[PDB]
């Protein structure tokens, strides 16, 4: 009938379609999502910055090499997950995305975590937090690495974007960051 495969090309065949906000008129690429449709870790970012709208893939600037590092250190290739984002098109000045951005988006984001079904989502930073606690404005520092319920039994780890490890390289921020994720994999199924 349909793959995964081929529900993940529909979803990408409407993300480049789709007009819904006024991010569409500042991106050069959108930037659905990549890696393993059979994961049972998703992570979840903001939105693509210059080097993922140049090349349509996410995490591939500096905070996707550090994402990379902070995964092989976890024991986690990153072709074995699927990494994502709130937002799909890329902001003027990598500003962050308005509420109303994130909302308009959001929908594609929710039908990706509905194709592979996950067991744990790891979202990094502030915007894709909210996005699992109902648009709420909620502090990172306050919540991270706390897990939150969320639909069908799935868990959500929140922890700091990587961006935030680019400008303070204190390794104890790092070692909370991979605890988060330690934390995150434990709960991923038999
Ligand atoms: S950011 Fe999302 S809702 Fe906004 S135009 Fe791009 S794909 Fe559409």
């Amino acid at each position: 009938m349909y793959t995964r495969e081929e529900l993940m090309e529909i979803v990408s065949e409407r993300v480049k379609k789709c007009t819904a906000c006024p991010l569409h008129l500042n991106r050069t690429n959108v930037v659905v999502g990549e890696g393993n449709l059979d994961t049972r870790i998703v992570f979840v970012g903001e939105g693509p910055g210059e080097e993922e709208d140049k090349t349509g893939r996410p995490f591939v600037g500096r905070a996707g090499m550090l994402l990379t590092e902070l995964l092989r250190e976890s024991g986690i290739r990153r072709e074995d997950v699927y990494i994502c984002n709130v937002v799909k098109c890329r902001p003027p000045n990598n500003r962050t995305p308005t509420p109303e951005e994130q909302a308009a988006c959001g929908h594609f984001l929710l039908a990706q975590i509905e194709i592979i079904n996950p067991d744990v989502i790891v979202a990094l930073g502030a915007t894709a937090l909210s996005f699992f606690v109902d648009g709420k404005k909620v502090s990172i520092t306050k919540v991270r690495g706390n897990p939150i319920d969320w639909l069908g039994g799935k868990k959500v780890i929140p922890t700091f974007h990587p961006s935030y490890l680019l400008r303070n390289r204190s390794n104890e921020l790092r070692r909370i960051v991979l605890e988060d994720i330690e934390k995150a994999k434990s709960f991923i199924k038999k």
